[PDB]
């Protein structure tokens, strides 16, 4: 992968040696020391498991079992006994009654309705626990070790061969606000929604711990009564209109192995490794400044950051200069690199590049002179 | 307490010596230098002070002063004074009216009951405030020092002889997500519960601020009216339903001593401390090998990992591996950090966090190692 | 400026040396290295930029076209199309008919009211995106560099000269908690709002999507109907009322040029610092032994904390001790509060135990006390 550089590690006259690294999805970073073999260490899954159900949301609904009842005036209150059962939608009103309709006397008449109402077709919401985000962090030798980190368990202990043993203390940081935000499931999709998004939906809602459906009457219609009878109405399909809404929001994917796994977009982890007194070895980048090319352009995460990917052909093992100014003077960063260590192993080779842009309009460049790339961005 | 490993510091060949450590409660760890006193650091409490009071939710209710209005068909709508105070439950209906209530002509009048709706017995809610959690930090020389820590507050400076000014940058990280946790009180008794369970409940609610009760028709029921009256009947106490659904949360405890602080059992500190330049002492412990029994079984912790003690009849100073598996390997999270026995025949704490569905976990190895088949919904 | 520790520092035989310190707002840090120029960091902004509208609340409701459908007794419910419309605060009732009012025989009628709702104002709430908070570092040799920082993005890398390329990695810890707060815009002023005391507000609101208001019946009074009128009504101005609650809120202060960027005031930064291996220069400070004064008396945060600003007259360069007293159950919230020259103001940030408790700042006969009372 790629080699840690000099600032990265240091040795102690006495006790151990600390390397600090910052790991992302996709790269990997490797340590060498001599008369040692080398160790590589990236960063394999950030992912979710079986996050807690909170609440269901409707979209599409079907009445049953229209039920009435019907009094006419000095005949008293009209009542169902599907009022006191839950899985009902209820409504309670009057009706001109008269000697048309079979009553004695002219008046309004009590009228109740009642329509079993049962969810076609809901959408799943799902609230992540933050201290049960996991990651895999995978060390091999030039014999591999697997090691599985929670956000509560950061500190793992590990054995290699001619290193001894080794400690990892870990901090997770992730792409989204999980505080903010629900995991949304509908039918094979999934997406990250606003969670006040989600509580604002005008649809009939359930509790994670099954209820009884809420608020039914979005998605349910009275019409006006006639003279003994009501007409209830289920409103249509309203998955286009949530489809529509979830256009603009962040997919997230399930893993492929246990299919049971979020796997998280982005986000990086902090590592600290602990290691009995070795002499490692570093190396130094320098600013590419030459031939470079967009693989592919950048493109929007979802998560209100840009990823790119581009080659270096010239001339070297270099790290590659990215800023973001709203001017192609260049002459003030008004952005965030996002990505840690953006360089290039080898000539002729691609490399990811994060980018955090200014509202508004923006211009990436990327490298330096002549030979620089720009690009323009567009951010709301 | 539990020594260091040579890997846990580092000194430099100028400026200070750093000592990196994890402690959890009921755990210490211990630094040693040559011709200085041993220094123990342990992990007191983590603690939570005077949480804010968000919400108060009902579950018994009383119902008094039940008062009606009554009008005739051409009269209008009736009215009471009632109605405008904050403190009342109010319905309003027609009620069929005739020659025989005292009305001229037959139709139906307007009718209002109002009921003035006490709380009996409530449930409250504390949101936390995951700046402002504390915890303490106890570190003596072989003179105590106590260090009264924040989420905000990370970075102390203590003064200890022999070793010095050290400072000490620490951070938390608790066991339960305080995001989407509450911390509810019924009586005596407190819990953690999701936010949005309690949210969800039907019942009625009050503001933190204070303000009037709300959605108050969920314990109150009004029944269908009659020629001037109306009976207006609370619902029964709904405690059994509320400790009910509990059953299935974690308790929290509060304070042996201050009373106004909540102790959380689980989550750990993380702690850089720097010390000015001086060696110190590493030892390294040798995985554990033989006889080994549970004295606590594995029990489930209520924030989703399970909880064992073991007994280590043989190995001496020894890091005890654990695992958890479906040959083999593991796929398991391992909470504890440095499970170690110092000596023979002295209990120690493992926590593990074992994958949904069935596994096994396994402690030690050889044939000495113990096994246990969990499941995990 | 201040100068790091012994500690602050370590070198190792082989690689980098790591420098890590703690930068809160208006207070920076320098390194110095024997024939090398003296190096500056300090924390200039933590900012929020355009955090999400989740939310408007509204405090002034406008009623207009009143529009009334009536029906005698025996012809039905009355209907508007008024009602389909989103805008519209309606009401159906019932009100008492007969040859007084045009209709044949005497019982109750259905009749429906409309007004249309529109918000004269309304209040803002904005959810803070905890991974999108920014913090601002500069660092200036004795050229300066301004380095932008994202709580995802910790690890950002620096060139200076003689000291060559170091890398950063940092955390942010912010004074109030965002997962329980909201920003809340009036008109030109922004406070930081409890979530759920904003939700639990009797007032009308619109989704952050924008779509339509909801729960309008909090402004809009419907009098009880005529034979063929009903008056509504739009309740008064509640911007007092809500003023009045918020007077027991922090504010926050938008910045002044761009201005759609919010500036969180308190909360610090845990730095570490990596560079090449140097050696570097320690200083020790002694413990500040004499003569204290109270130019600013100790005030409340607005966040549960209490600060204050102390000169020195006697001490020269100094760490100063401070504590809570019922021993000290107090928390000291400010890192190195430390007097680098005399007659130069220090800030002290504490977080004191609830009830009444006293501040001992400094020790002997030159200690100060005060009495702090925390409910």
């Amino acid at each position: 992968c790629i080699g840690i550089t000099d600032r990265d590690f240091i040795e102690g006259v006495h006790g151990g040696t600390w390397v600090s690294a910052t790991l992302e999805q996709d790269k990997c970073v490797t340590v060498m020391a001599p008369d040692k073999p080398s160790l590589d260490i990236s960063l394999e899954t950030v992912a979710i498991d079986r996050p807690a159900e909170v609440r269901k949301v409707c979209y599409n609904a079907v009445l049953t079992h229209v039920k009435i009842n019907d009094k006419c005036p000095s005949t008293g209150e009209a009542h169902l006994a599907e009022e006191n059962e839950g899985d009902n939608a209820c409504k309670r009103t009057y009706s001109d009654r008269g000697w048309g309709n079979g009553c004695g006397l002219f008046g309004k008449g009590s009228i109740v309705a009642c329509a079993k109402f049962t969810c076609a077709k809901s959408m799943s919401l799902f609230e992540v626990d933050q201290t049960k985000i996991q990651y895999v962090i995978r060390a091999q030798l030039h014999d591999i070790k697997t090691l599985k980190f929670d956000a509560l368990s950061g500190s793992q202990e590990v054995e290699f061969i001619g290193y001894g043993k080794a400690t990892l203390e870990c901090q997770v940081q992730t792409a989204v606000d999980f505080g903010n935000s629900y995991i949304a499931e509908m039918e094979t999709e999934s997406w990250i929604v606003d969670r006040q998004w989600a509580q604002d939906l005008t649809l009939p809602w359930q509790s994670g711990s099954g209820g009884v459906w809420r608020e039914m009457h979005h998605l349910v219609e009275f019409e006006p009564p006639h003279a003994a009878t009501i007409r209830v109405l289920a409103l249509g399909n309203q998955e286009g209109s949530l489809k529509t809404a979830l256009t603009g929001a962040m997919r997230v994917t399930k893993d492929t192995n246990d299919n049971n796994l979020y796997k998280l977009h982005g986000g990086h982890v902090s590592c600290r490794v602990k290691l009995s007194a070795l002499t490692l070895k570093g190396t130094s980048y320098k600013i590419c400044t030459d031939k470079m090319f967009f693989v592919k352009n950048p493109t929007d995460t979802g998560h209100g950051t840009v990823v790119m990917q581009v080659k270096v052909s010239k001339g070297a093992p270099c790290r590659i200069p990215v800023i973001v100014a709203d001017d192609l003077t260049a002459a003030i960063n008004k952005g965030i690199l996002v990505t840690v260590n953006p360089i290039a192993s080898t000539n002729d080779d691609e490399v990811l590049i994060e980018v955090n842009p200014p509202f508004g309009d923006s211009y990436i460049i990327v490298g330096r002179g002549d030979s620089r790339l720009t690009y323009q961005w567009h951010k709301e």
